[PDB]
């Protein structure tokens, strides 16, 4: 906590990886949060070349992107639960899917909000319907019958994806469309029950009406 | 060769991060080329989310997104010289940067040839300008007097950043600007030079003209 501070906003999924990664690790640290709509002189001054949250200041040296911060106090912390896979193939396949998540369904999950002003644009729920089914079957070949993307506790691509889940449910509710449950993605339903009640992640892990609040208060 | 192969093209800068990472850890492998204009169905098979070059294929298992697969060549072939900073901030650091030049600096650069059909929009030129010297004080920084951002040898930030200085040469000739060179970047002009030079490099690293004859080729 006085070495390690995170610069970010409580309704961020990428602040949330940080905030996640750091309670597996055990690594107390204080929180700095953003005013939405104005960026803070800190955050402009820890990360002028993104001007992004979230950024984790260790020991007065920042550290700027999600997975990048992730990988960073995994690799720091190394004594405690590792965060990513030990095989190299299995960081490989790790690595991809969270940067999938982050280049193609996030964007494509804001996606069925946005558009234009016709009818019926929304291939946009296809696609992540699409990409769900995607990552259902992922689970199956990583978890391999382990209640988690990484075993028996959570990993890299657990986080990566988990953290989403708040924002999926404000996306389901506004939708009208459940992207994920029993009867699309089954072990991908077991699964976020499990990764949303565990310890490092059931505090850190927003109310779902109340990020739909803040979601409806965005302009 | 027989374990390993490469799915890309010759003139694709990212294909060549990985070609410049095997031949450092002397890994041969076997080259399938892409024709640009259409996708093999190899390309289509090794990568059905992104259909994007380059996939390493180790043990006919795909390998996607180029900086993963640099990362994996590092630690799969872990024997060999080290890709990566052995340091976690370092670590941080390094990819950082790569990151950053394939989000920003790359479209930027390709930013400089595109446009409208008004007068002088390139602030592109301006932009590329400013991300130069970003990288230029970024080196001085990192290399620490040492020839390369890795130290001794050509590292992951050596392989990221230079991987562009083919289209960086073709876009310098067209543009008219030349954006790296004794006066605006003293200290990337020389690393440029020991980089294109590096045995692990100079033969794939394309010529500029030709590079360019490709440029006005490509419609
Ligand atoms: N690639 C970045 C994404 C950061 C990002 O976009 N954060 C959003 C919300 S989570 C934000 O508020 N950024 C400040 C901004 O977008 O201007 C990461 O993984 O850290
Ligand atoms: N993020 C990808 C970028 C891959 C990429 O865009 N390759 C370009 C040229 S280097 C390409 O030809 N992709 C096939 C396509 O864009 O459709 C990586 O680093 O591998």
């Amino acid at each position: 906590k006085s070495d390690v501070k995170l610069l970010g906003a409580w309704p961020s999924p990428y602040v949330m990886r940080a905030r996640i990664t750091l309670n597996v690790k055990s690594v107390d640290y204080e929180l700095l949060e953003e005013t939405l709509g104005s960026k803070s002189d800190l955050l402009l001054k820890s990360n002028p070349v993104h001007k992004k949250i979230p950024v984790l200041i260790h020991n007065d040296k920042p550290i700027c992107e999600s997975l990048i911060i992730v990988h960073y106090i995994d690799e720091f912390w190394s004594s405690g639960p590792s965060i990513l896979p030990s095989d190299p193939y299995d960081r490989a396949i790790a690595r991809f899917w969270a940067a999938y998540l982050d280049e193609k369904w996030y964007p494509s999950l804001k996606g069925i909000a946005s558009a234009q002003g016709e009818e019926a644009k929304k291939a946009a729920v296809d696609q992540v319907g699409e990409s769900l089914a995607l990552i259902e079957d992922t689970y199956v070949k990583l978890s391999k019958g382990k209640p988690f993307f990484g075993g028996e506790k959570i990993g890299y691509l657990d986080i990566a994806f988990g953290c989403f889940l708040g924002w999926l449910r404000v996306t389901e509710k506004t939708s009208g469309v459940k992207f994920l449950n029993e009867a699309k993605t089954p072990h991908l339903a077991k699964w976020a029950v499990r990764f949303c009640a565990d310890p490092a992640v059931k505090d850190v892990m927003p109310e779902t009406e109340k990020l739909a609040e803040f979601a409806k208060l965005l302009a």
